[PDB]
Formats: structure tokens, sequence, C-alpha cells
């Protein structure tokens, strides 16, 4: 019992974190096999960020200009290439701590763990969600660039995010491990406003199922609804539209609890229309949307 | 920017987790040097839990009855002893992944990270606080016993908690690494109700300072208060009394923000008396009390 915002164990990713310095800029790198991945803005000065021409800036850089330090030892850089917004630094030594891994590009609403690092050293781990506006609400300071987001399935680490920047509104933007930004963000110090941060409805329903499994049942009502009726309410509250795909993904939670998905939708509808009335659900006074149905099943079954 | 419930990186603790089986009971063990620490109820059957005599039960156990598996390899048990509510299993091999460590007994209000494990394997990491009633609001299922709580200062892991049980109310009870329970709990399947779960006032104030540092300032008011006036309000709301020791610990946050501790107390007083009025602070609709002043400074400065 109990339901917590849980992150994946971070050891497998800690063994990959390195420090990358180019000139006067130091950020984090991810060392997998004989390649170190890092944000391409490591080649920039803060002045360059206003309007950087990365191909032109990169011409003035050689293998020896990229200083890569793993723990306290220096890695020898034998190649460097730019792939979208990330630099790939080929080193002469394969990372002995390389776990089994994949690079995946996640969709909005999907959750992942972040290992926040500074100077190649881990500071902490927390759980995030890729927002519907393709930002993440992380906790990052200057020097955190290159910190990565990931999921783990038994022994395989699926890297899904690399941190690049903070928007003027304090939210965060970054890329997948192929260097493609999530959303329309660009790695330049320019006006980049985020779109509407809508609520991930399917995750809120998953979290309502987690609450029922853990004993918080006060919000269960005598009503049901339809996908179309629910979605009218969800539109009004800036909630993502619920699809039959989402209903299907909630199937196992519906089966475990004996509460039909549409009945839970009706509970969520009343919660949206009437609020919590000073009450809490899983220790929260708001509707949590950063647990997917898979995270709920995982945490409620104890997958390791 | 951004403020998250952040856990310590868990790698150093993952390298210590082992599986301990005695008869038909399997739980987690913590392997440090040549000793494996685990809850003493590993020697019990579920029937034994109603009224166990641990010294008597332990007499029927020999070194070979404790099966300790680290990853997929078996550790040889050359000694076993009971220290309070934990068993110490001396093995013939020192854990090669033993980090620098200490055993500390924390006080209520102090926070720590939990590496939840099942069958000696890590499932996730989350941040906890030792409640004022000496329970923890964790996320643990059957088989999680032996999962540990810890803090890290650069390279030293301070182990502070080992999970033992869930109370009938879904809250959790456990010991320090010397086997002494936090609070008045005993390792027996008996009626154990928890005392009042009061709010950790000093942590709420630390989190209000974190909110100001991150831009959430709507709750700052034109008022001040005194320790005695504040404490009258704190009593009314089941908040822990604020001492001059707590004011002193908040000093660095007061200095960074330029907001006197008593002025922040007055903001907290109005928040208690008037509620949030449907507004949020650091994405929360309630007053968060599981960040200490040290956690706020740490996260807001980027200590690794
Ligand atoms: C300071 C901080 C806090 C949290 N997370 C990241 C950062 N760092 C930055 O944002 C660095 N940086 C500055 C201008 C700019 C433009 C584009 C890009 Cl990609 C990076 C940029
Ligand atoms: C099931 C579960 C979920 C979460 N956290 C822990 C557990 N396991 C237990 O509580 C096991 N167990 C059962 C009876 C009893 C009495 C005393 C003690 Cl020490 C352990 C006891």
């Amino acid at each position: 019992s109990g339901f917590r915002k849980m992150a994946f164990p971070s050891g497998k990713v800690e063994g990959c974190m390195v420090q990358v310095t180019c000139g006067t800029t130091t950020l984090n790198g991810l060392w997998l096999d004989d390649v170190v991945y890092c944000p391409r803005h490591v080649i920039c000065t803060s002045e360059d960020m206003l309007n950087p021409n990365y191909e032109d800036l990169l011409i003035r850089k050689s293998n020896h200009n990229f200083l890569v330090q793993a723990g306290n030892v220096q890695l020898r850089v034998i190649g460097h290439s730019m792939q979208n917004c990330v630099l790939k630094l080929k080193v002469d030594t394969a990372n002995p701590k390389t776990p089994k891994y994949k690079f995946v590009r996640i969709q909005p609403g999907q959750t992942f763990s972040v290992l926040a690092c500074y100077n190649g050293s881990p500071s902490g781990v927390y759980q995030c969600a890729m927002r519907p506006n393709f930002t993440i609400k992380g906790s990052f300071l200057n020097g955190s660039c290159g910190s990565v987001g990931f999921n783990i399935d038994y022994d395989c680490v699926s890297f899904c995010y690399m941190h690049h920047m903070e928007l003027p509104t304090g939210v965060h933007a970054g890329t997948d491990l192929e260097g493609n930004f999530y959303g329309p963000f660009v790695d330049r110090q320019t006006a980049q406003a985020a779109g509407t941060d809508t609520t991930i409805t399917v995750n809120v329903l998953a979290w309502l199922y987690a609450a029922v499994i853990n004993g918080d049942r006060w919000f269960l009502n005598r009503f049901t609804t339809t996908l179309n009726d629910f979605n009218l309410v969800a539109m009004k509250y800036n909630y993502e539209p619920l699809t039959q795909d989402h209903v299907d993904i909630l199937g196992p939670l519906s089966a475990q609890t004996g509460i039909a998905v549409l009945d839970m939708c009706a509970s969520l509808k009343e919660l949206l229309q009437n609020g919590m009335n000073g009450r809490t659900i899983l220790g929260s006074a708001l509707l949590e949307d950063e647990f997917t149905p898979f995270d709920v099943v995982r945490q409620c079954s104890g997958v390791t």
C-alpha cells in the first residue's frame, strides 16, 4: 500500500554520466559504448546563444577541444559529429559500465525518470512526464544540460530525453537521444513560449485507479458517462480528449478494481465540476497526471 | 528553476541489495562489507507473526538456513546474530560494491530516499520523511521488507531506515540499521495505531522559500508575526511547534531571499487561516512538508 511518485533506480545511468567541456562551457555527457552524447550548445559561449550557427561554430573545433572526463579520468576523443542538436564524441574507450540500451522518442503524456547532473556528477533523481505542449516540468539549474531522461524494462535502459534548456517561464525543453527537440523548440536564446499545458486525462484516470487500489474511494460516485459526454467536460477543463485507445490501455486497471472505465470517467467529471471540497486523493489536493496506466500497474505489482 | 520531490541517486545502494530467504520467507538484505542486514521477521512464517518469540525461533535456525543471493550468485553465511529487530548475517565475502557508509538514526521531520526492492532487486526510488508520529508514508508491497532509506553526502551513504511493516492504516513502520524501530512499533501482527500525523512546519517554511526562489510569490503578504503568535495558529492546525532552532536552520533561505523567517511565518499563517483559494504553490494544492531546509538549499544550489 501507499502510492508515491517513484523514479527508476538510477545506477545504470549514473555509470554513463561524464563531464564535457569545450572552451569555457561545461555540461553533462552520456557515455554509451565508445560514444559520448551531449547538447551541441557545449561549443557556444553565452553570447553565441542569441543567434548561433552551429555548423560554422563547429568548424573551429577539433577532437582535442572536447574535454571528456569520466569520474576523474580523461577520455581520449578520436572523432566528433553533429546529429541534429546533439554532438556525438567518439572516444577510444568503450564505457565498461554501458548497460543494455535503446534510444526511444516518447510521446506526450509518457513518463520518465531524470537523473539531474552537474559537472558529470549526479545530484538527484525524479519522475517527469512529457507534457502535451512538449515541455517538461523538471528541476534543472545552469550546468544541468546533458542530464538525461529514461525508462527501464528489467535490464534495458530506454533513453528518451536529454536536457537542453529552460524557457523564460521556468519550464524545460530538450531532445531525444538523436538530437531532435520535443516540440517546436530550438537551441537558441530567443522568445519561445510554450503552448497550452493540458492535463493528461488517461494518466489522471490511472491515478484514480491507483487511489481506489490503495483505499482512497470517497470520489467514487453513482454515475457513469460516455466518451463524448466526458470529452465535452474534458474540453472545458483543458484536459486531453480521451480516446478508445486510452480506454483500452486502462483495461487492466478496470479489471483489477471492477470499476468500468466510463464509471471512473464519471467520477473524474464530478471531480472537475465540483472540485475536491478541501479533501485529498493519495495525499494530493489536485488531480495528478504524471503516472501512466503502466506506471500504476508497475508500482501496484512490484515489477523490478 | 523548477522544484521537484527529488531522491538521491540510488546506484551506491543498488550495489548493496541482496535477497535473503529463510524457510518459506523471502525479503531484502543490505550487504555492507561482509555483513548482510535484514529484518528479523525473515525467520517467521505468517502464522508466527501473531506472537513471535524471536530468540526461540532463532534457536531452530543455523547459518545454512539463511539463503543469501546477490544478483544470481549465492553468498556463504558463516555467522548470524540478532541485534534488536535486525539479523546480521556474516558472509565469507566482503561486498566489492560497498560504498563509504554510516548508520544514522534520524529524527522526525528529516527526509530520506527509499530504494524499494523485491527479491533483492530494485523497483524504484522515492523521497520520504520520518513523520512526527514515526511512521513513513511509503510505497511498499509484500516482499519489500528489508528495503532501505538513506541520505548521501558526496560519497558517504548514511543508512537511516530499513522497512519492516505496514500498519493496518496503510502507513509504514521500520527500524534504523541497528534494528531499533522508529516510534513505538513492534515487529508483531498486532493492533498498532499511529499517533497524530502533524505537519512538519520547518519543512513547509523551507518549501515556501523554495517557491519564492522559483517565482511562486502570490502568497507573500504584508504581515509579520512572532514565534508565540505563529505557534498558537500552528497548534490549531496540527502543525509542529516552531522553535528558535528551526528559525536558525532557515537562516540561509531567509538570507538568500531577503524574507525574514517571521514574515514567512505570517504568510504561512494566512495560508492556514484562508486556504489556497483554488491556487497552487510549486504545482501543489496543499502545503508540502517533506523537504527540509537542507533539501531546499541542496536542490536550489545543485550539490552533487
Ligand atoms: C540556466 C539553465 C537552467 C535550467 N536548465 C537549463 C539551463 N541552461 C540553459 O538554458 C543554457 N542556455 C542559455 C540560453 C540558451 C538557449 C538555448 C539553449 Cl539549448 C540553452 C541555453
Ligand atoms: C504486506 C506488506 C506491505 C508493505 N510493507 C510491508 C509488508 N509486509 C509486512 O508487513 C509483513 N508482515 C505481516 C505481518 C507483520 C507484522 C510485523 C512485521 Cl515487522 C511484518 C509483518
